[PDB]
């Protein structure tokens, strides 16, 4: 039976669309927008249109969400299709509003939601068939009750759509097309996807693990910041694999009058025990398992000992899951952390710019934001937010929006107008007003992301760039290769050299081009634990950099600990060989299996400590030159891509002219020249306005606002204003260094 | 760690079979075999708990791996068999050995490979402790 196929979700959020794969299409001599009959479980049948796909697998057909809910089906299950080319145009259908949606809208909804939506699609439909229209600020599903012909029909462009009477009873089959899905989360994909398999495994086939005589898992613990979208994450697995979501507070138990409180605790697992495969979800672990010392009470020791026998008490019977969230994953208990327990960690980081752009698409698809707001601009900077902060920005936007039309609305009646909320639409302003008076939560956070700096953004240093691919890339895009023959490849590299050369640009550079997790560990905050604070801080610096493997890890300004010491303080020199003795213990604790990468920078490379200079640590030195040739001309192409022209100042002219000069020079000067030329642009504006108030609009020719020109007299005028940083003594002393490195070993 | 290879294998001839039908009379398993491939997958996301933890075992450094030194050879043997092996032989002259020794010398000589062999002749523990 070459028919049934797998469902799993599609990209394309049509909700007439079904993709196949080519080979199966070709086979079923199916062509391009042929349409289908698709039944599946329940005896339930529905009419869909095919398209052509990417990578989807023979197998495997691609549906959204409303497909899926008219098919009475779930994740995983397969169906049968069934090609019916024969549909007859339709003459008059009947649609109805569910009651639950409609709560104060009145209005005309045939001129407001579905002209648009049925027409130049020929969208067919079946009876009983029942579909989701996005509006105003409303998701609106309508039931099709009846049609002409019966069954089957197509929607032309003469119909007789009547769309008159009360609204229906939602019925007691289909759940809801409102509530969480995986279609609601976004910048958590490989987090999603791997507590998507480990859940997927048990909570759908118990049988097929009785008879195979594995364990399957017992616990699972997923920790994070606050407001990241555990409980949410939770939801959705429990409503899509389908279950007995059964929420447990942390605050609700522990608010309890002593005695009772371990009685709930306990229906509430004999409970989730007898509702068939559950899930058991436990909110705020940490307010009722804390660590020992913390408790002071007694009813505490007696809660915490009464959870641990309960999770101990779980031996096979029904497949019931428990997960839990906490916020940061050592104020937990150590007891609930053996092996029958919860074993199982998975984090939930802070989205990155791709993540933060998700999330503003997914929140705001109801709305009707104009064609001139740029969702890319407000995604990337809004860097230190998280999905709560996002949604209520969204939210906050929305209302200001609609604040200002309180006119048009005056009083008008308790149930709102219908046109009205498509005369709304939302703007960059209120966007950048939204913006203005919130407040992020991250902030003091580590970040970890793949950073966005290419190749040509360096100029030169060709050498080096080799180096870093032989030693970084090899070993990790052909583990074949190294696994057979003996290899062992490095740990760390050592960057030194005049300051201000671009260590830092190369570091994430190559971090970009490996594709790999980028932290960066600065001089301040090196110092911070170094002085005042205790070394405990190394520890979950080098876990966090083992959790999100592959890294690039990266220490900056390692010589500011020496720099310190040798003065006239001599009291914290102890701290400082603590930082180093840290920093030495968990590099030589990596284990190969890993791939952690470890970059050091500094400027003072005779005054570092012998013990990191040692096989088995930062053992290869790199030493970057002072930049020449004209790939300083590159360099200034790298900050003068956004900055519009440069005419006639040849810039190889000043390549030639300026030797010897670092890159934060070049920049520098870049920078003043833009200046300048910000500085003319605003006197000429201030001068245009102050004589337009004399001669009223007294203007034949049309000249807009001065296009950013750039001259040579600005250029000229910010070079003369400029100096080298480095002199010549620390170049002498570099190369100094490096003949002795050369000799001397 | 062989529970999850165990089951990763299941996985990788699931979807191609009909498990939508009726319930596999445990055959596929039967002609299905775990490879090396899945246990490598199965140790890349694995979770050890020792880590930080002194360890304690017989190190298998052989003296064929060093070169030379047979005087130092000859010296650790004298202070280090001889008291274990010979415990009635010192007893009847009566004499507590000496138990301690030091190392010192160019960095980078052999003195841990030296150590290593010489536990490793004696079949015996060793405990390393660090800078
Ligand atoms: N993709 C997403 N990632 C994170 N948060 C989201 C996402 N989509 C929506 N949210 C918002 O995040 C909130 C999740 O609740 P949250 O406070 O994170 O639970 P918890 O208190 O357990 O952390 C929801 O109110 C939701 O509006
Ligand atoms: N190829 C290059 N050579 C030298 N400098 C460059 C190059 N490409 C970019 N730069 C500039 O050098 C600066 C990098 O400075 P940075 O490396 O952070 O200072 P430090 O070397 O003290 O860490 C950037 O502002 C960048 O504009
Ligand atoms: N027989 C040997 N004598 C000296 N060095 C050796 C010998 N065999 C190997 N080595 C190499 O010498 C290096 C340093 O040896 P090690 O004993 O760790 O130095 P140290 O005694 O100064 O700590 C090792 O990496 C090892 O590969």
């Amino acid at each position: 039976r070459p028919n049934r196929l797998i469902v799993d979700e599609a990209i394309n959020e049509d909700n007439s669309v079904v993709s196949l794969s080519q080979p199966k299409m070709d086979e079923l001599q199916l062509f391009r927008g042929d349409t289908v009959l698709l039944k599946g479980k329940k005896r339930r049948e529905a009419v869909c249109i095919v398209l052509s796909d990417d990578t989807c697998s023979d197998e495997k057909i691609r549906m959204n969400r409303v497909v899926r809910n008219n098919l009475r089906v779930r994740l995983g299950d397969v169906i049968s299709i069934q090609p019916c080319p024969d549909v007859k145009y339709g003459k008059r259908i009947h649609v109805l509003p569910i009651d639950d949606t409609v709560e104060g809208i009145t209005g005309n909804l045939f001129e407001v939601y579905l002209k648009p939506y049925f027409l130049e699609a020929y969208r067919p439909i079946r009876k009983g068939d029942i579909f989701l229209v996005r509006g105003g600020m409303r998701a609106v599903e309508f039931k099709v009750v009846e049609t002409d012909p019966s069954p089957y029909c197509i929607v032309a462009p003469d119909t007789v759509i009547h769309c008159e009477g009360e609204p229906i009873k939602r019925e007691d089959e289909e759940e809801s097309l409102n509530e969480v899905g995986y279609d609601d989360i976004g910048g958590c994909r490989k987090q999603l996807a791997q507590i998507k398999e480990m859940v997927e495994l048990p909570l759908r086939h118990p049988a097929l693990f009785k008879a195979i005589g594995v364990k399957p898992p017992r616990g699972i613990l997923l920790y994070g910041p606050p407001g990241t979208g555990k409980t949410l994450i939770a939801r959705a697995v429990a409503n899509e694999t389908g279950a007995f979501f059964f929420l447990i507070n942390g605050p609700e138990i522990m608010s309890k009058l002593a005695g009772e409180s371990e009685s709930n605790l306990r229906k509430a697992f004999e409970e989730a025990e007898k509702n068939a495969p559950a899930i058991i979800f436990i909110d705020e672990l940490d307010a009722i398992a804390p660590k020992r010392e913390k408790t002071h009470g007694e009813v505490e020791r007696r809660i915490v000992s009464q959870l641990l026998t309960l999770m101990d008490g779980l031996k096979q019977r029904a497949h019931v899951i428990v997960m839990a969230a906490t916020n940061r994953p050592n104020s937990i208990d150590p007891a609930l952390r053996r092996f029958g327990r919860f074993d199982r960690e998975v984090d939930i980081g802070i989205p990155d710019a791709t993540g933060r752009l998700e999330i503003l698409q997914i929140h705001t698809k109801n709305m009707k934001l104009a064609d001139d707001v740029d969702l890319e601009q407000v995604a990337n900077e809004t860097h230190g937010h998280v999905g709560a902060d996002l949604a209520a920005l969204c939210s906050e936007a929305a209302l200001q929006a609609i604040r200002k039309k309180m006119d048009l609305i005056d009083l008008e009646d308790e149930t709102i107008d219908a046109e009205v909320m498509n005369s709304l639409a939302v703007t960059m302003d209120d966007f950048r007003w939204a913006l203005s008076q919130s407040n992020p939560s991250a902030l003091r956070e580590t970040v970890v992301e793949v950073p966005q700096v290419t190749w040509e953004d360096i100029g030169g240093l060709e050498d080096v760039k080799r180096e870093l691919q032989e030693l970084v890339q090899y070993p990790v895009e052909h583990p074949d290769k190294f696994l057979k023959f003996g290899m062992t490849p490095s740990k760390g590299v050592l960057f030194y050299g005049p300051p201000g050369c671009g260590k830092t640009l190369l570091a994430k550079a190559i971090a970009n081009e490996c594709q790999a997790n980028f932290i960066s560990i600065k001089g301040p905050e090196l110092l911070t634990m170094w002085f005042g604070e205790s070394e405990a801080n190394v520890r979950e610096i080098f876990d966090k950099a083992r959790q999100a493997a592959p890294c690039v890890l990266f220490f900056d300004e390692l010589d500011s600990i020496a720099k310190a010491r040798g003065g006239n303080i001599g009291d914290g020199g102890g701290a400082a060989d603590r930082v180093i003795n840290q920093i030495l213990t968990e590099m030589d604790g990596m284990s190969t299996k890993k791939n952690v990468f470890i970059i050091g920078a500094t400027n003072r490379p005779d005054i570092i400590d012998p013990a990191i200079l040692r096989p088995g640590r930062l053992d290869q030195l790199i030493y970057i030159p002072l930049p020449d040739e004209k790939s300083r001309v590159a360099i200034l192409k790298a900050n003068l891509r956004k900055s519009p022209v440069a005419k006639d100042v040849d810039l190889e002219f000043l390549a030639k002219m300026t030797n010897g000069f670092s890159g934060a020079d070049l920049t520098e000067i870049c920078q003043r020249a833009c200046k300048l030329a910000i500085r003319e642009s605003i006197e000429s504006e201030i001068r245009r306005e102050r004589e337009r108030q004399t001669n009223p609009s007294a203007m034949e020719v049309e000249e807009d606002d001065p296009v950013p020109e750039i001259r040579r007299d600005h250029f000229e005028e910010a070079m003369r204003f400029a100096r080298r940083s480095v002199s010549d003594n620390d170049i002498r002393k570099y190369e100094m260094f490096a003949q002795t490195l050369q000799q001397s070993r």
